[PDB]
């Protein structure tokens, strides 16, 4: 296990073809689960489940520039659940984040910071019980 939150490097960032597998276990009362791809202090691309807002489960993705939060972007459909295993893959492609859990498809972010190869740290945050972190190319 990796103790959570836990900072996986990105070295020299990311690039298109680039698949980020996070691999783990929502603890069993989940409330919220963070990814954090970093440009130095922004966030290029948080990812982020809430399992009770306002007694509804949402993925809400954004970004943070100079420590300001930009536009939500709101997903109900929620492929979490508590107390079991899951995998997600991030994929990057050149004009979005591709996301997909548990081998289903989720989501795509299109990109608002530019500079893929400056985004070089993931820091994962939240309930769960991480097991792996790990990235290759496709
Ligand atoms: C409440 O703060 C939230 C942010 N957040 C979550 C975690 C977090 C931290 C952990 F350690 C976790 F384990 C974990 F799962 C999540 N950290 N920051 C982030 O989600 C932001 C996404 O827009 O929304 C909240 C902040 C926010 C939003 N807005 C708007 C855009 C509506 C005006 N202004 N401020």
């Amino acid at each position: 296990p990796l103790i959570v939150p836990y900072n996986l490097p990105l070295p020299g960032g990311v690039v298109p073809r680039m698949l980020i597998t996070i691999l783990g276990t929502v603890k069993p009362n989940a409330n919220r689960i963070a990814l954090d791809f970093q440009r130095g202090n922004d966030v290029a691309f948080h990812f982020n489940p809430r399992f009770n807002e306002n007694n509804r489960r949402v993925i809400v993705c954004n970004t943070k520039l100079d420590n300001n939060w930009g536009r939500e972007e709101r997903q109900s459909v929620f492929p979490f659940e508590s107390g079991k295993p899951f995998k997600i893959q991030v994929l990057v492609e050149p004009d979005h984040f591709k996301v997909a859990v548990n081998d289903a498809h989720l989501l795509q972010y299109n990109h608002r910071v530019k500079k893929l190869n400056e985004i070089s740290k993931l820091g994962i945050s939240g309930d769960i019980d991480l097991t792996s972190a790990s990235y290759t190319m496709i």
